[PDB]
């Protein structure tokens, strides 16, 4: 092959395409890091011709040493990578320290990893230990109703998770950890990166409030479909909102009959 | 032939595909079972490499006895079918008691039939007695216009009917039976099935409040057709809601006309 | 060639496959017939395999003597058309008395042209008069904002055009002649087909409240066109009301300034 | 090749057919014109196989001098660029006084560039001294969420580019410069395009109330994802003002923060 044709790469197109199709990734909006294992990449080897590039790490992660990931590029857009996975992704491969990173495969033309990338690997960091290494996806878009939900709902993690809840019967089963919410925080910092990862601990999505959605799974299909129930309750619950509000609506004792059927642990400061 | 290219398969993947992309079933939301004759399969049987594996039914369906099924998957995303659908569908055939099932084809690496499976064989055996063998598919979809509805409007068959039958002059001739609604309840259970089963005696549709629609039709076109025309008449309705109302619709004897026009006897309760 | 990819059949796919993605054609909802020419179907004659069914019109139509169309058929599905034109969609050519007409291609398995014939070959009729034999095509679909809007706006052709008018610059160029509204009426009917032609007469749109919307024109795009303008505009307009309605607006003397410009008459009764 | 399989060719194509899936682009809506080199074209001329007509500018413009552009043409509809790129697109170039153009390529049959061709021309000459000859696209689309706000918010330039920035939180960064609002004009005259070229000097996006948005960029991708940022923000507000409003929003000394940290200076009185 064709590394064009592994299952990461193809991956990473289904669904950096997926959620523009979902009209979550206008311009460069959204990112998605996907953890890969050596032996993913190895049989590939071939495919890099280029010199690997060193990108010095803003904090060191030793979690992450000698770890590959496949990535998005800084202002590309979610649209083209279908069109040119090479221009628009990255195999990148954190170094024996966890102090920085080489870019082994794409990102032509000097591009480099998307600049939301402390939020990533920081988060990955949490999502590995919160999960015992399960988690290998971090994916970021700008849901679309899940944005404009959080100019209008209290943010207020136990309300926004209950509201969700409710939204679509399935949701407290493939969210129970809930939804944690931001301040509203300046993007590609470091700041914003360590409130992210810290959420991470606690939730498999958190929300930065008039900006978008980060998302924790163990594969792209599960992440991407996390994102993507979040969402549809969220478009439910816009058109309700739109409509007067609830005149009725799942109730306490059906979500906990649910999480009790479903044998998770839904997040009870979320149940009033 | 690739049983792939069979009229079933094809069917199951244009349909699994048609849903995804009407925005009705997010990550593995929603479920399709379709009822074949041995003779739709005989053809492809070389294309059944792997013994075939028991699962015991919840509860006896003798009426089911001999018979072929093509089915989703649990856990499965309707938006994948296409993109492998021996990995997402299964085949299987009910035995000779009715009392379990053996998977012919697909399912691979250890899938097994939707968990809403209850909902469905409980469903066609009440379609088949009710419409004499003539329905063949049940689809249930998290249908997003028709589950904000359930918010918002009398959780009342007669009312909930009258609307969709209002929101578009075709609903009352595709759907004259009405829409029965059940209470929420906990999905994937036998309670659901059997509730939804008996709902499934007196219409072609049946809501889950705050979560989706079940439909039973001949062909899967025509149930797929059957909740595309509530879901639509659900759009509409949620803009003239969203809008403050109706200011004018079809009057009962408008709809009575109609229903006299089409040779159709529209639910009596519904027209108030 | 295969009359498959004939301009015609290619047009009649492009289309009824547009109007379904659009969101404007669940199940067998609308219909589209176009006007042909003998020198269109002629070096396709030897595509014309299978015996000429005959059917008798409803009503005598001398204007519409000789004449071939393509059509889509009844029960049949806009989705379905790409998927199989022979099975979806007919040539039929209209007999030299104008009483019924022949079925040349397609139709396939019994299936006859859509049961809004009447409507259609009708309105031809009008059009043909109306413009000197320019329009050939009518199409009826289930445009879904201006369905919600004769639920909510008052069913008078002066106002409803005008607000259509207001919500896109274009509509008062595109359908200067406005947007005539029926009450509503029991579908398929001689009834309806006569008041949908007379109004036919005086507009190139015509509403069927709480139905859809038969737009005239003289070819696919510019029909589709057309109806497109103005659902967008209807699109634009539900998104205002919901938001509480207009604070400001294209003006009266803006909409004349418009029309002297572009060499249009707008309907005088629309400009209040 | 083919000059359909250019880089600017395959440009035209991707975008006016992005824009139409967008929904922004009904009927011949929309134009788009791109600013080319001598060198992209040369490769390609003997692809030129046809006598260029030449067309006369409304007014001189110098700066513009012997420069070729792709462009959309007058009547021609986005949705069928795809189909038929010499049809529905031509490469002009003006001549060595700017006193008017060559159609080089496309526009078969008689058809000429778009009627906002002034627009489009004296904006790329604004634009040209505004960015240095950074900007090399005018877009114009049907934007339906740009267009819906033209009828509820203020019409006034400051309060319109604060609420877009306020929608998500990208805004401010794409377009520190904001978004000029024009009164309603007639289109296709030469007084709107001298409008909308004199707020192209002090803004990358100009609003047409009622109608539509014009948009400028160095590259198609950046012109489209600009007006897609502004229209994703439009989306979100749409949405948040029809479920009562904002209850929270980014604030003022949020968005001074984020100008600064993203080194971009925005627009002052939009910063109340
Ligand atoms: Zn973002
Ligand atoms: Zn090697
Ligand atoms: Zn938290
Ligand atoms: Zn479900
Ligand atoms: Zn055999
Ligand atoms: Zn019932
Ligand atoms: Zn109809
Ligand atoms: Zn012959
Ligand atoms: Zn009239
Ligand atoms: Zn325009
Ligand atoms: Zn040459
Ligand atoms: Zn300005």
């Amino acid at each position: 092959q064709n590394i064009t044709q592994s299952w990461f790469v193809q991956g990473m197109i289904k669904a950096t395409t997926d959620a523009w199709l979902k009209g979550w990734d206008e311009r460069n909006g959204g990112n998605l890091t996907l953890r890969l294992d050596d032996a993913d990449i190895a049989p590939y080897h071939d495919n890099f011709h280029q010199q690997p590039r060193y990108i010095p790490l803003s904090q060191p992660m030793p979690l992450l040493a000698n770890t590959p990931f496949i990535v998005t590029g800084s202002g590309k857009f979610f649209r083209n990578v279908q069109l040119d996975p090479a221009a628009n992704l990255g195999i990148v491969k954190v170094d024996s320290d966890g102090a920085g990173y080489h870019i082994l495969w794409g990102l032509t033309n000097e591009a480099v990893p998307t600049s939301e990338l402390p939020a990533h690997f920081l988060s990955h960091c949490e999502r590995i230990k919160a999960t015992n290494g399960k988690d290998r996806v971090i994916m970021h878009c700008h849901a679309t109703n899940l944005i404009a939900l959080t100019y209008v709902l209290e943010n207020d993690t136990a309300v926004f998770t209950r509201q969700l809840w409710e939204g679509s019967t399935e949701c407290l089963v493939v969210f129970p950890d809930g939804v944690g919410i931001l301040p509203w925080m300046v993007p590609g910092t470091d700041a914003i990166g360590q409130a992210t990862a810290q959420e991470m601990q606690k939730h498999s999505l958190v929300l930065w409030p008039f900006h978008g959605v980060f998302g924790s799974g163990p594969t792209l299909d599960e992440t991407f479909g996390l994102i993507d129930t979040a969402e549809k309750s969220a478009q439910v619950l816009v058109k309700v909102y739109s409509m007067g509000g609830m005149w009725q609506t799942i109730s306490r004792e059906e979500l906990i009959a649910l999480g009790k059927r479903f044998g998770v642990t839904p997040l009870a400061s979320a149940l009033a």
